[PDB]
């Protein structure tokens, strides 16, 4: 086992009607096919659950990047910081944004998320979907 295990992605939103989460420990693969639907407008958080095993790891960052397609990438980096090591994991959450609305603004992101930290190394690297829609189905 590694020393940072990163275990899942949530996406924390008081307004939704079920859970939008997703295991971060099966295939890589996969998780693209797997589509996040998040309502327009929405206010949420990205949320990653992770663990430490053996020593305490420092300058944790998480680095998400969103693509639309033809489009600029997104970019939005995020400081995690210091975690020891204990048997739980930890829950490091964004600030608050509001999801956008509008036509415009509903489809599919494509989005490229890291979990690093300040020695640039690859604790997890992994893609997934985002569909903003109009409501929640
Ligand atoms: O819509 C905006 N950016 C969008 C975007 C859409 C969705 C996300 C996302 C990803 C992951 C999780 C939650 C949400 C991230 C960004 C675009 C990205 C690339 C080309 S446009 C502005 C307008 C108002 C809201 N703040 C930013």
């Amino acid at each position: 086992a590694p020393n940072v295990v990163v275990t899942r992605l949530t996406l924390v939103c008081e307004s939704a009607p079920g859970p939008i989460t997703m295991d971060l420990t099966g295939d890589l693969e996969a998780l693209k096919k797997e589509t996040i639907v998040l309502k327009e407008g929405s206010e949420y958080r990205v949320k990653i659950h992770f663990k430490v095993n053996r020593d305490i790891v420092s300058g944790l960052k998480y680095v998400q990047h969103t693509y639309r397609t033809g489009v600029k990438v997104d970019k939005a980096t995020f400081m995690v910081g210091s975690y020891g090591p204990r048997p739980e994991e930890y829950e490091f959450l964004t600030p608050v944004e509001e999801a956008p609305k509008g036509m415009l603004a509903r489809g599919t992101y494509h989005n490229k998320s890291f979990f690093t930290d300040d020695d640039k190394q690859d604790h997890l690297s992994w893609e997934w979907n985002l569909s903003i829609k109009k409501e929640w189905t």
